[PDB]
C-alpha cells in the first residue's frame, strides 16, 4: 500500500518506542535500584555472575 | 466506403485512445502505487520476479 518513505515513518515511531524501552530499563529504579538491566539476568553462563 | 485518408483519421483517434490506455496504466497511482504497469505481472517466466 505504501512506500519505503512511509515504512520509514513507521520505523521512526518504532525506533522511538525502542528507545523508550531502553529508557524504561535504565531509568527504572526503586531507591536507586536499576533492575531491568541485564545485571540481574536469570541464568548467566557462569552462575557466579547471576 | 472510405479511403486510406479517412481510415487514417480513424487511426488518429485510435492511436490517441491507445496513448490514453498507457496514460491510465502509468498515471494510475494509489498513494503513489503505480499498479497497472507490468511490474506486478501475474506470472513471469521467473516466479522470483512476479
Amino acid at each position: 500500500q505504501d512506500k519505503a518513505t512511509d515504512l520509514q515513518s513507521i520505523q521512526d515511531e518504532i525506533s522511538a518506542l525502542t528507545d523508550e524501552i531502553d529508557g524504561i530499563s535504565n531509568r527504572t529504579e526503586f531507591n536507586g535500584k536499576k533492575l531491568l538491566d541485564g545485571t540481574y539476568k536469570v541464568d548467566t553462563a557462569t552462575p557466579a555472575n547471576q
